[PDB]
């Protein structure tokens, strides 16, 4: 398997329907894969659902 939570690296503002904003630190699950420049993932921090762009996030704990 592989990463387990990404941190959020920079803060990100929404601008789509379907992606979510969060704040630097927030940690993130990758619901699919790491595939790709577009990641469903669930915020631990804030319960928000969707995508993110993958190089704002990191592998963290």
């Amino acid at each position: 398997g592989g990463v387990t939570t990404f941190v959020a690296l920079y803060d990100y503002e929404s601008r789509t329907e379907t992606d979510i904003s969060f704040k630097k630190g927030e940690r993130l699950q990758i619901v699919n894969n790491t595939e790709g420049d577009w990641w469903l993932a669930h915020s631990l921090t804030t319960g928000q659902t969707g995508y993110i762009p993958s190089n704002y996030v990191a592998p963290s704990d």
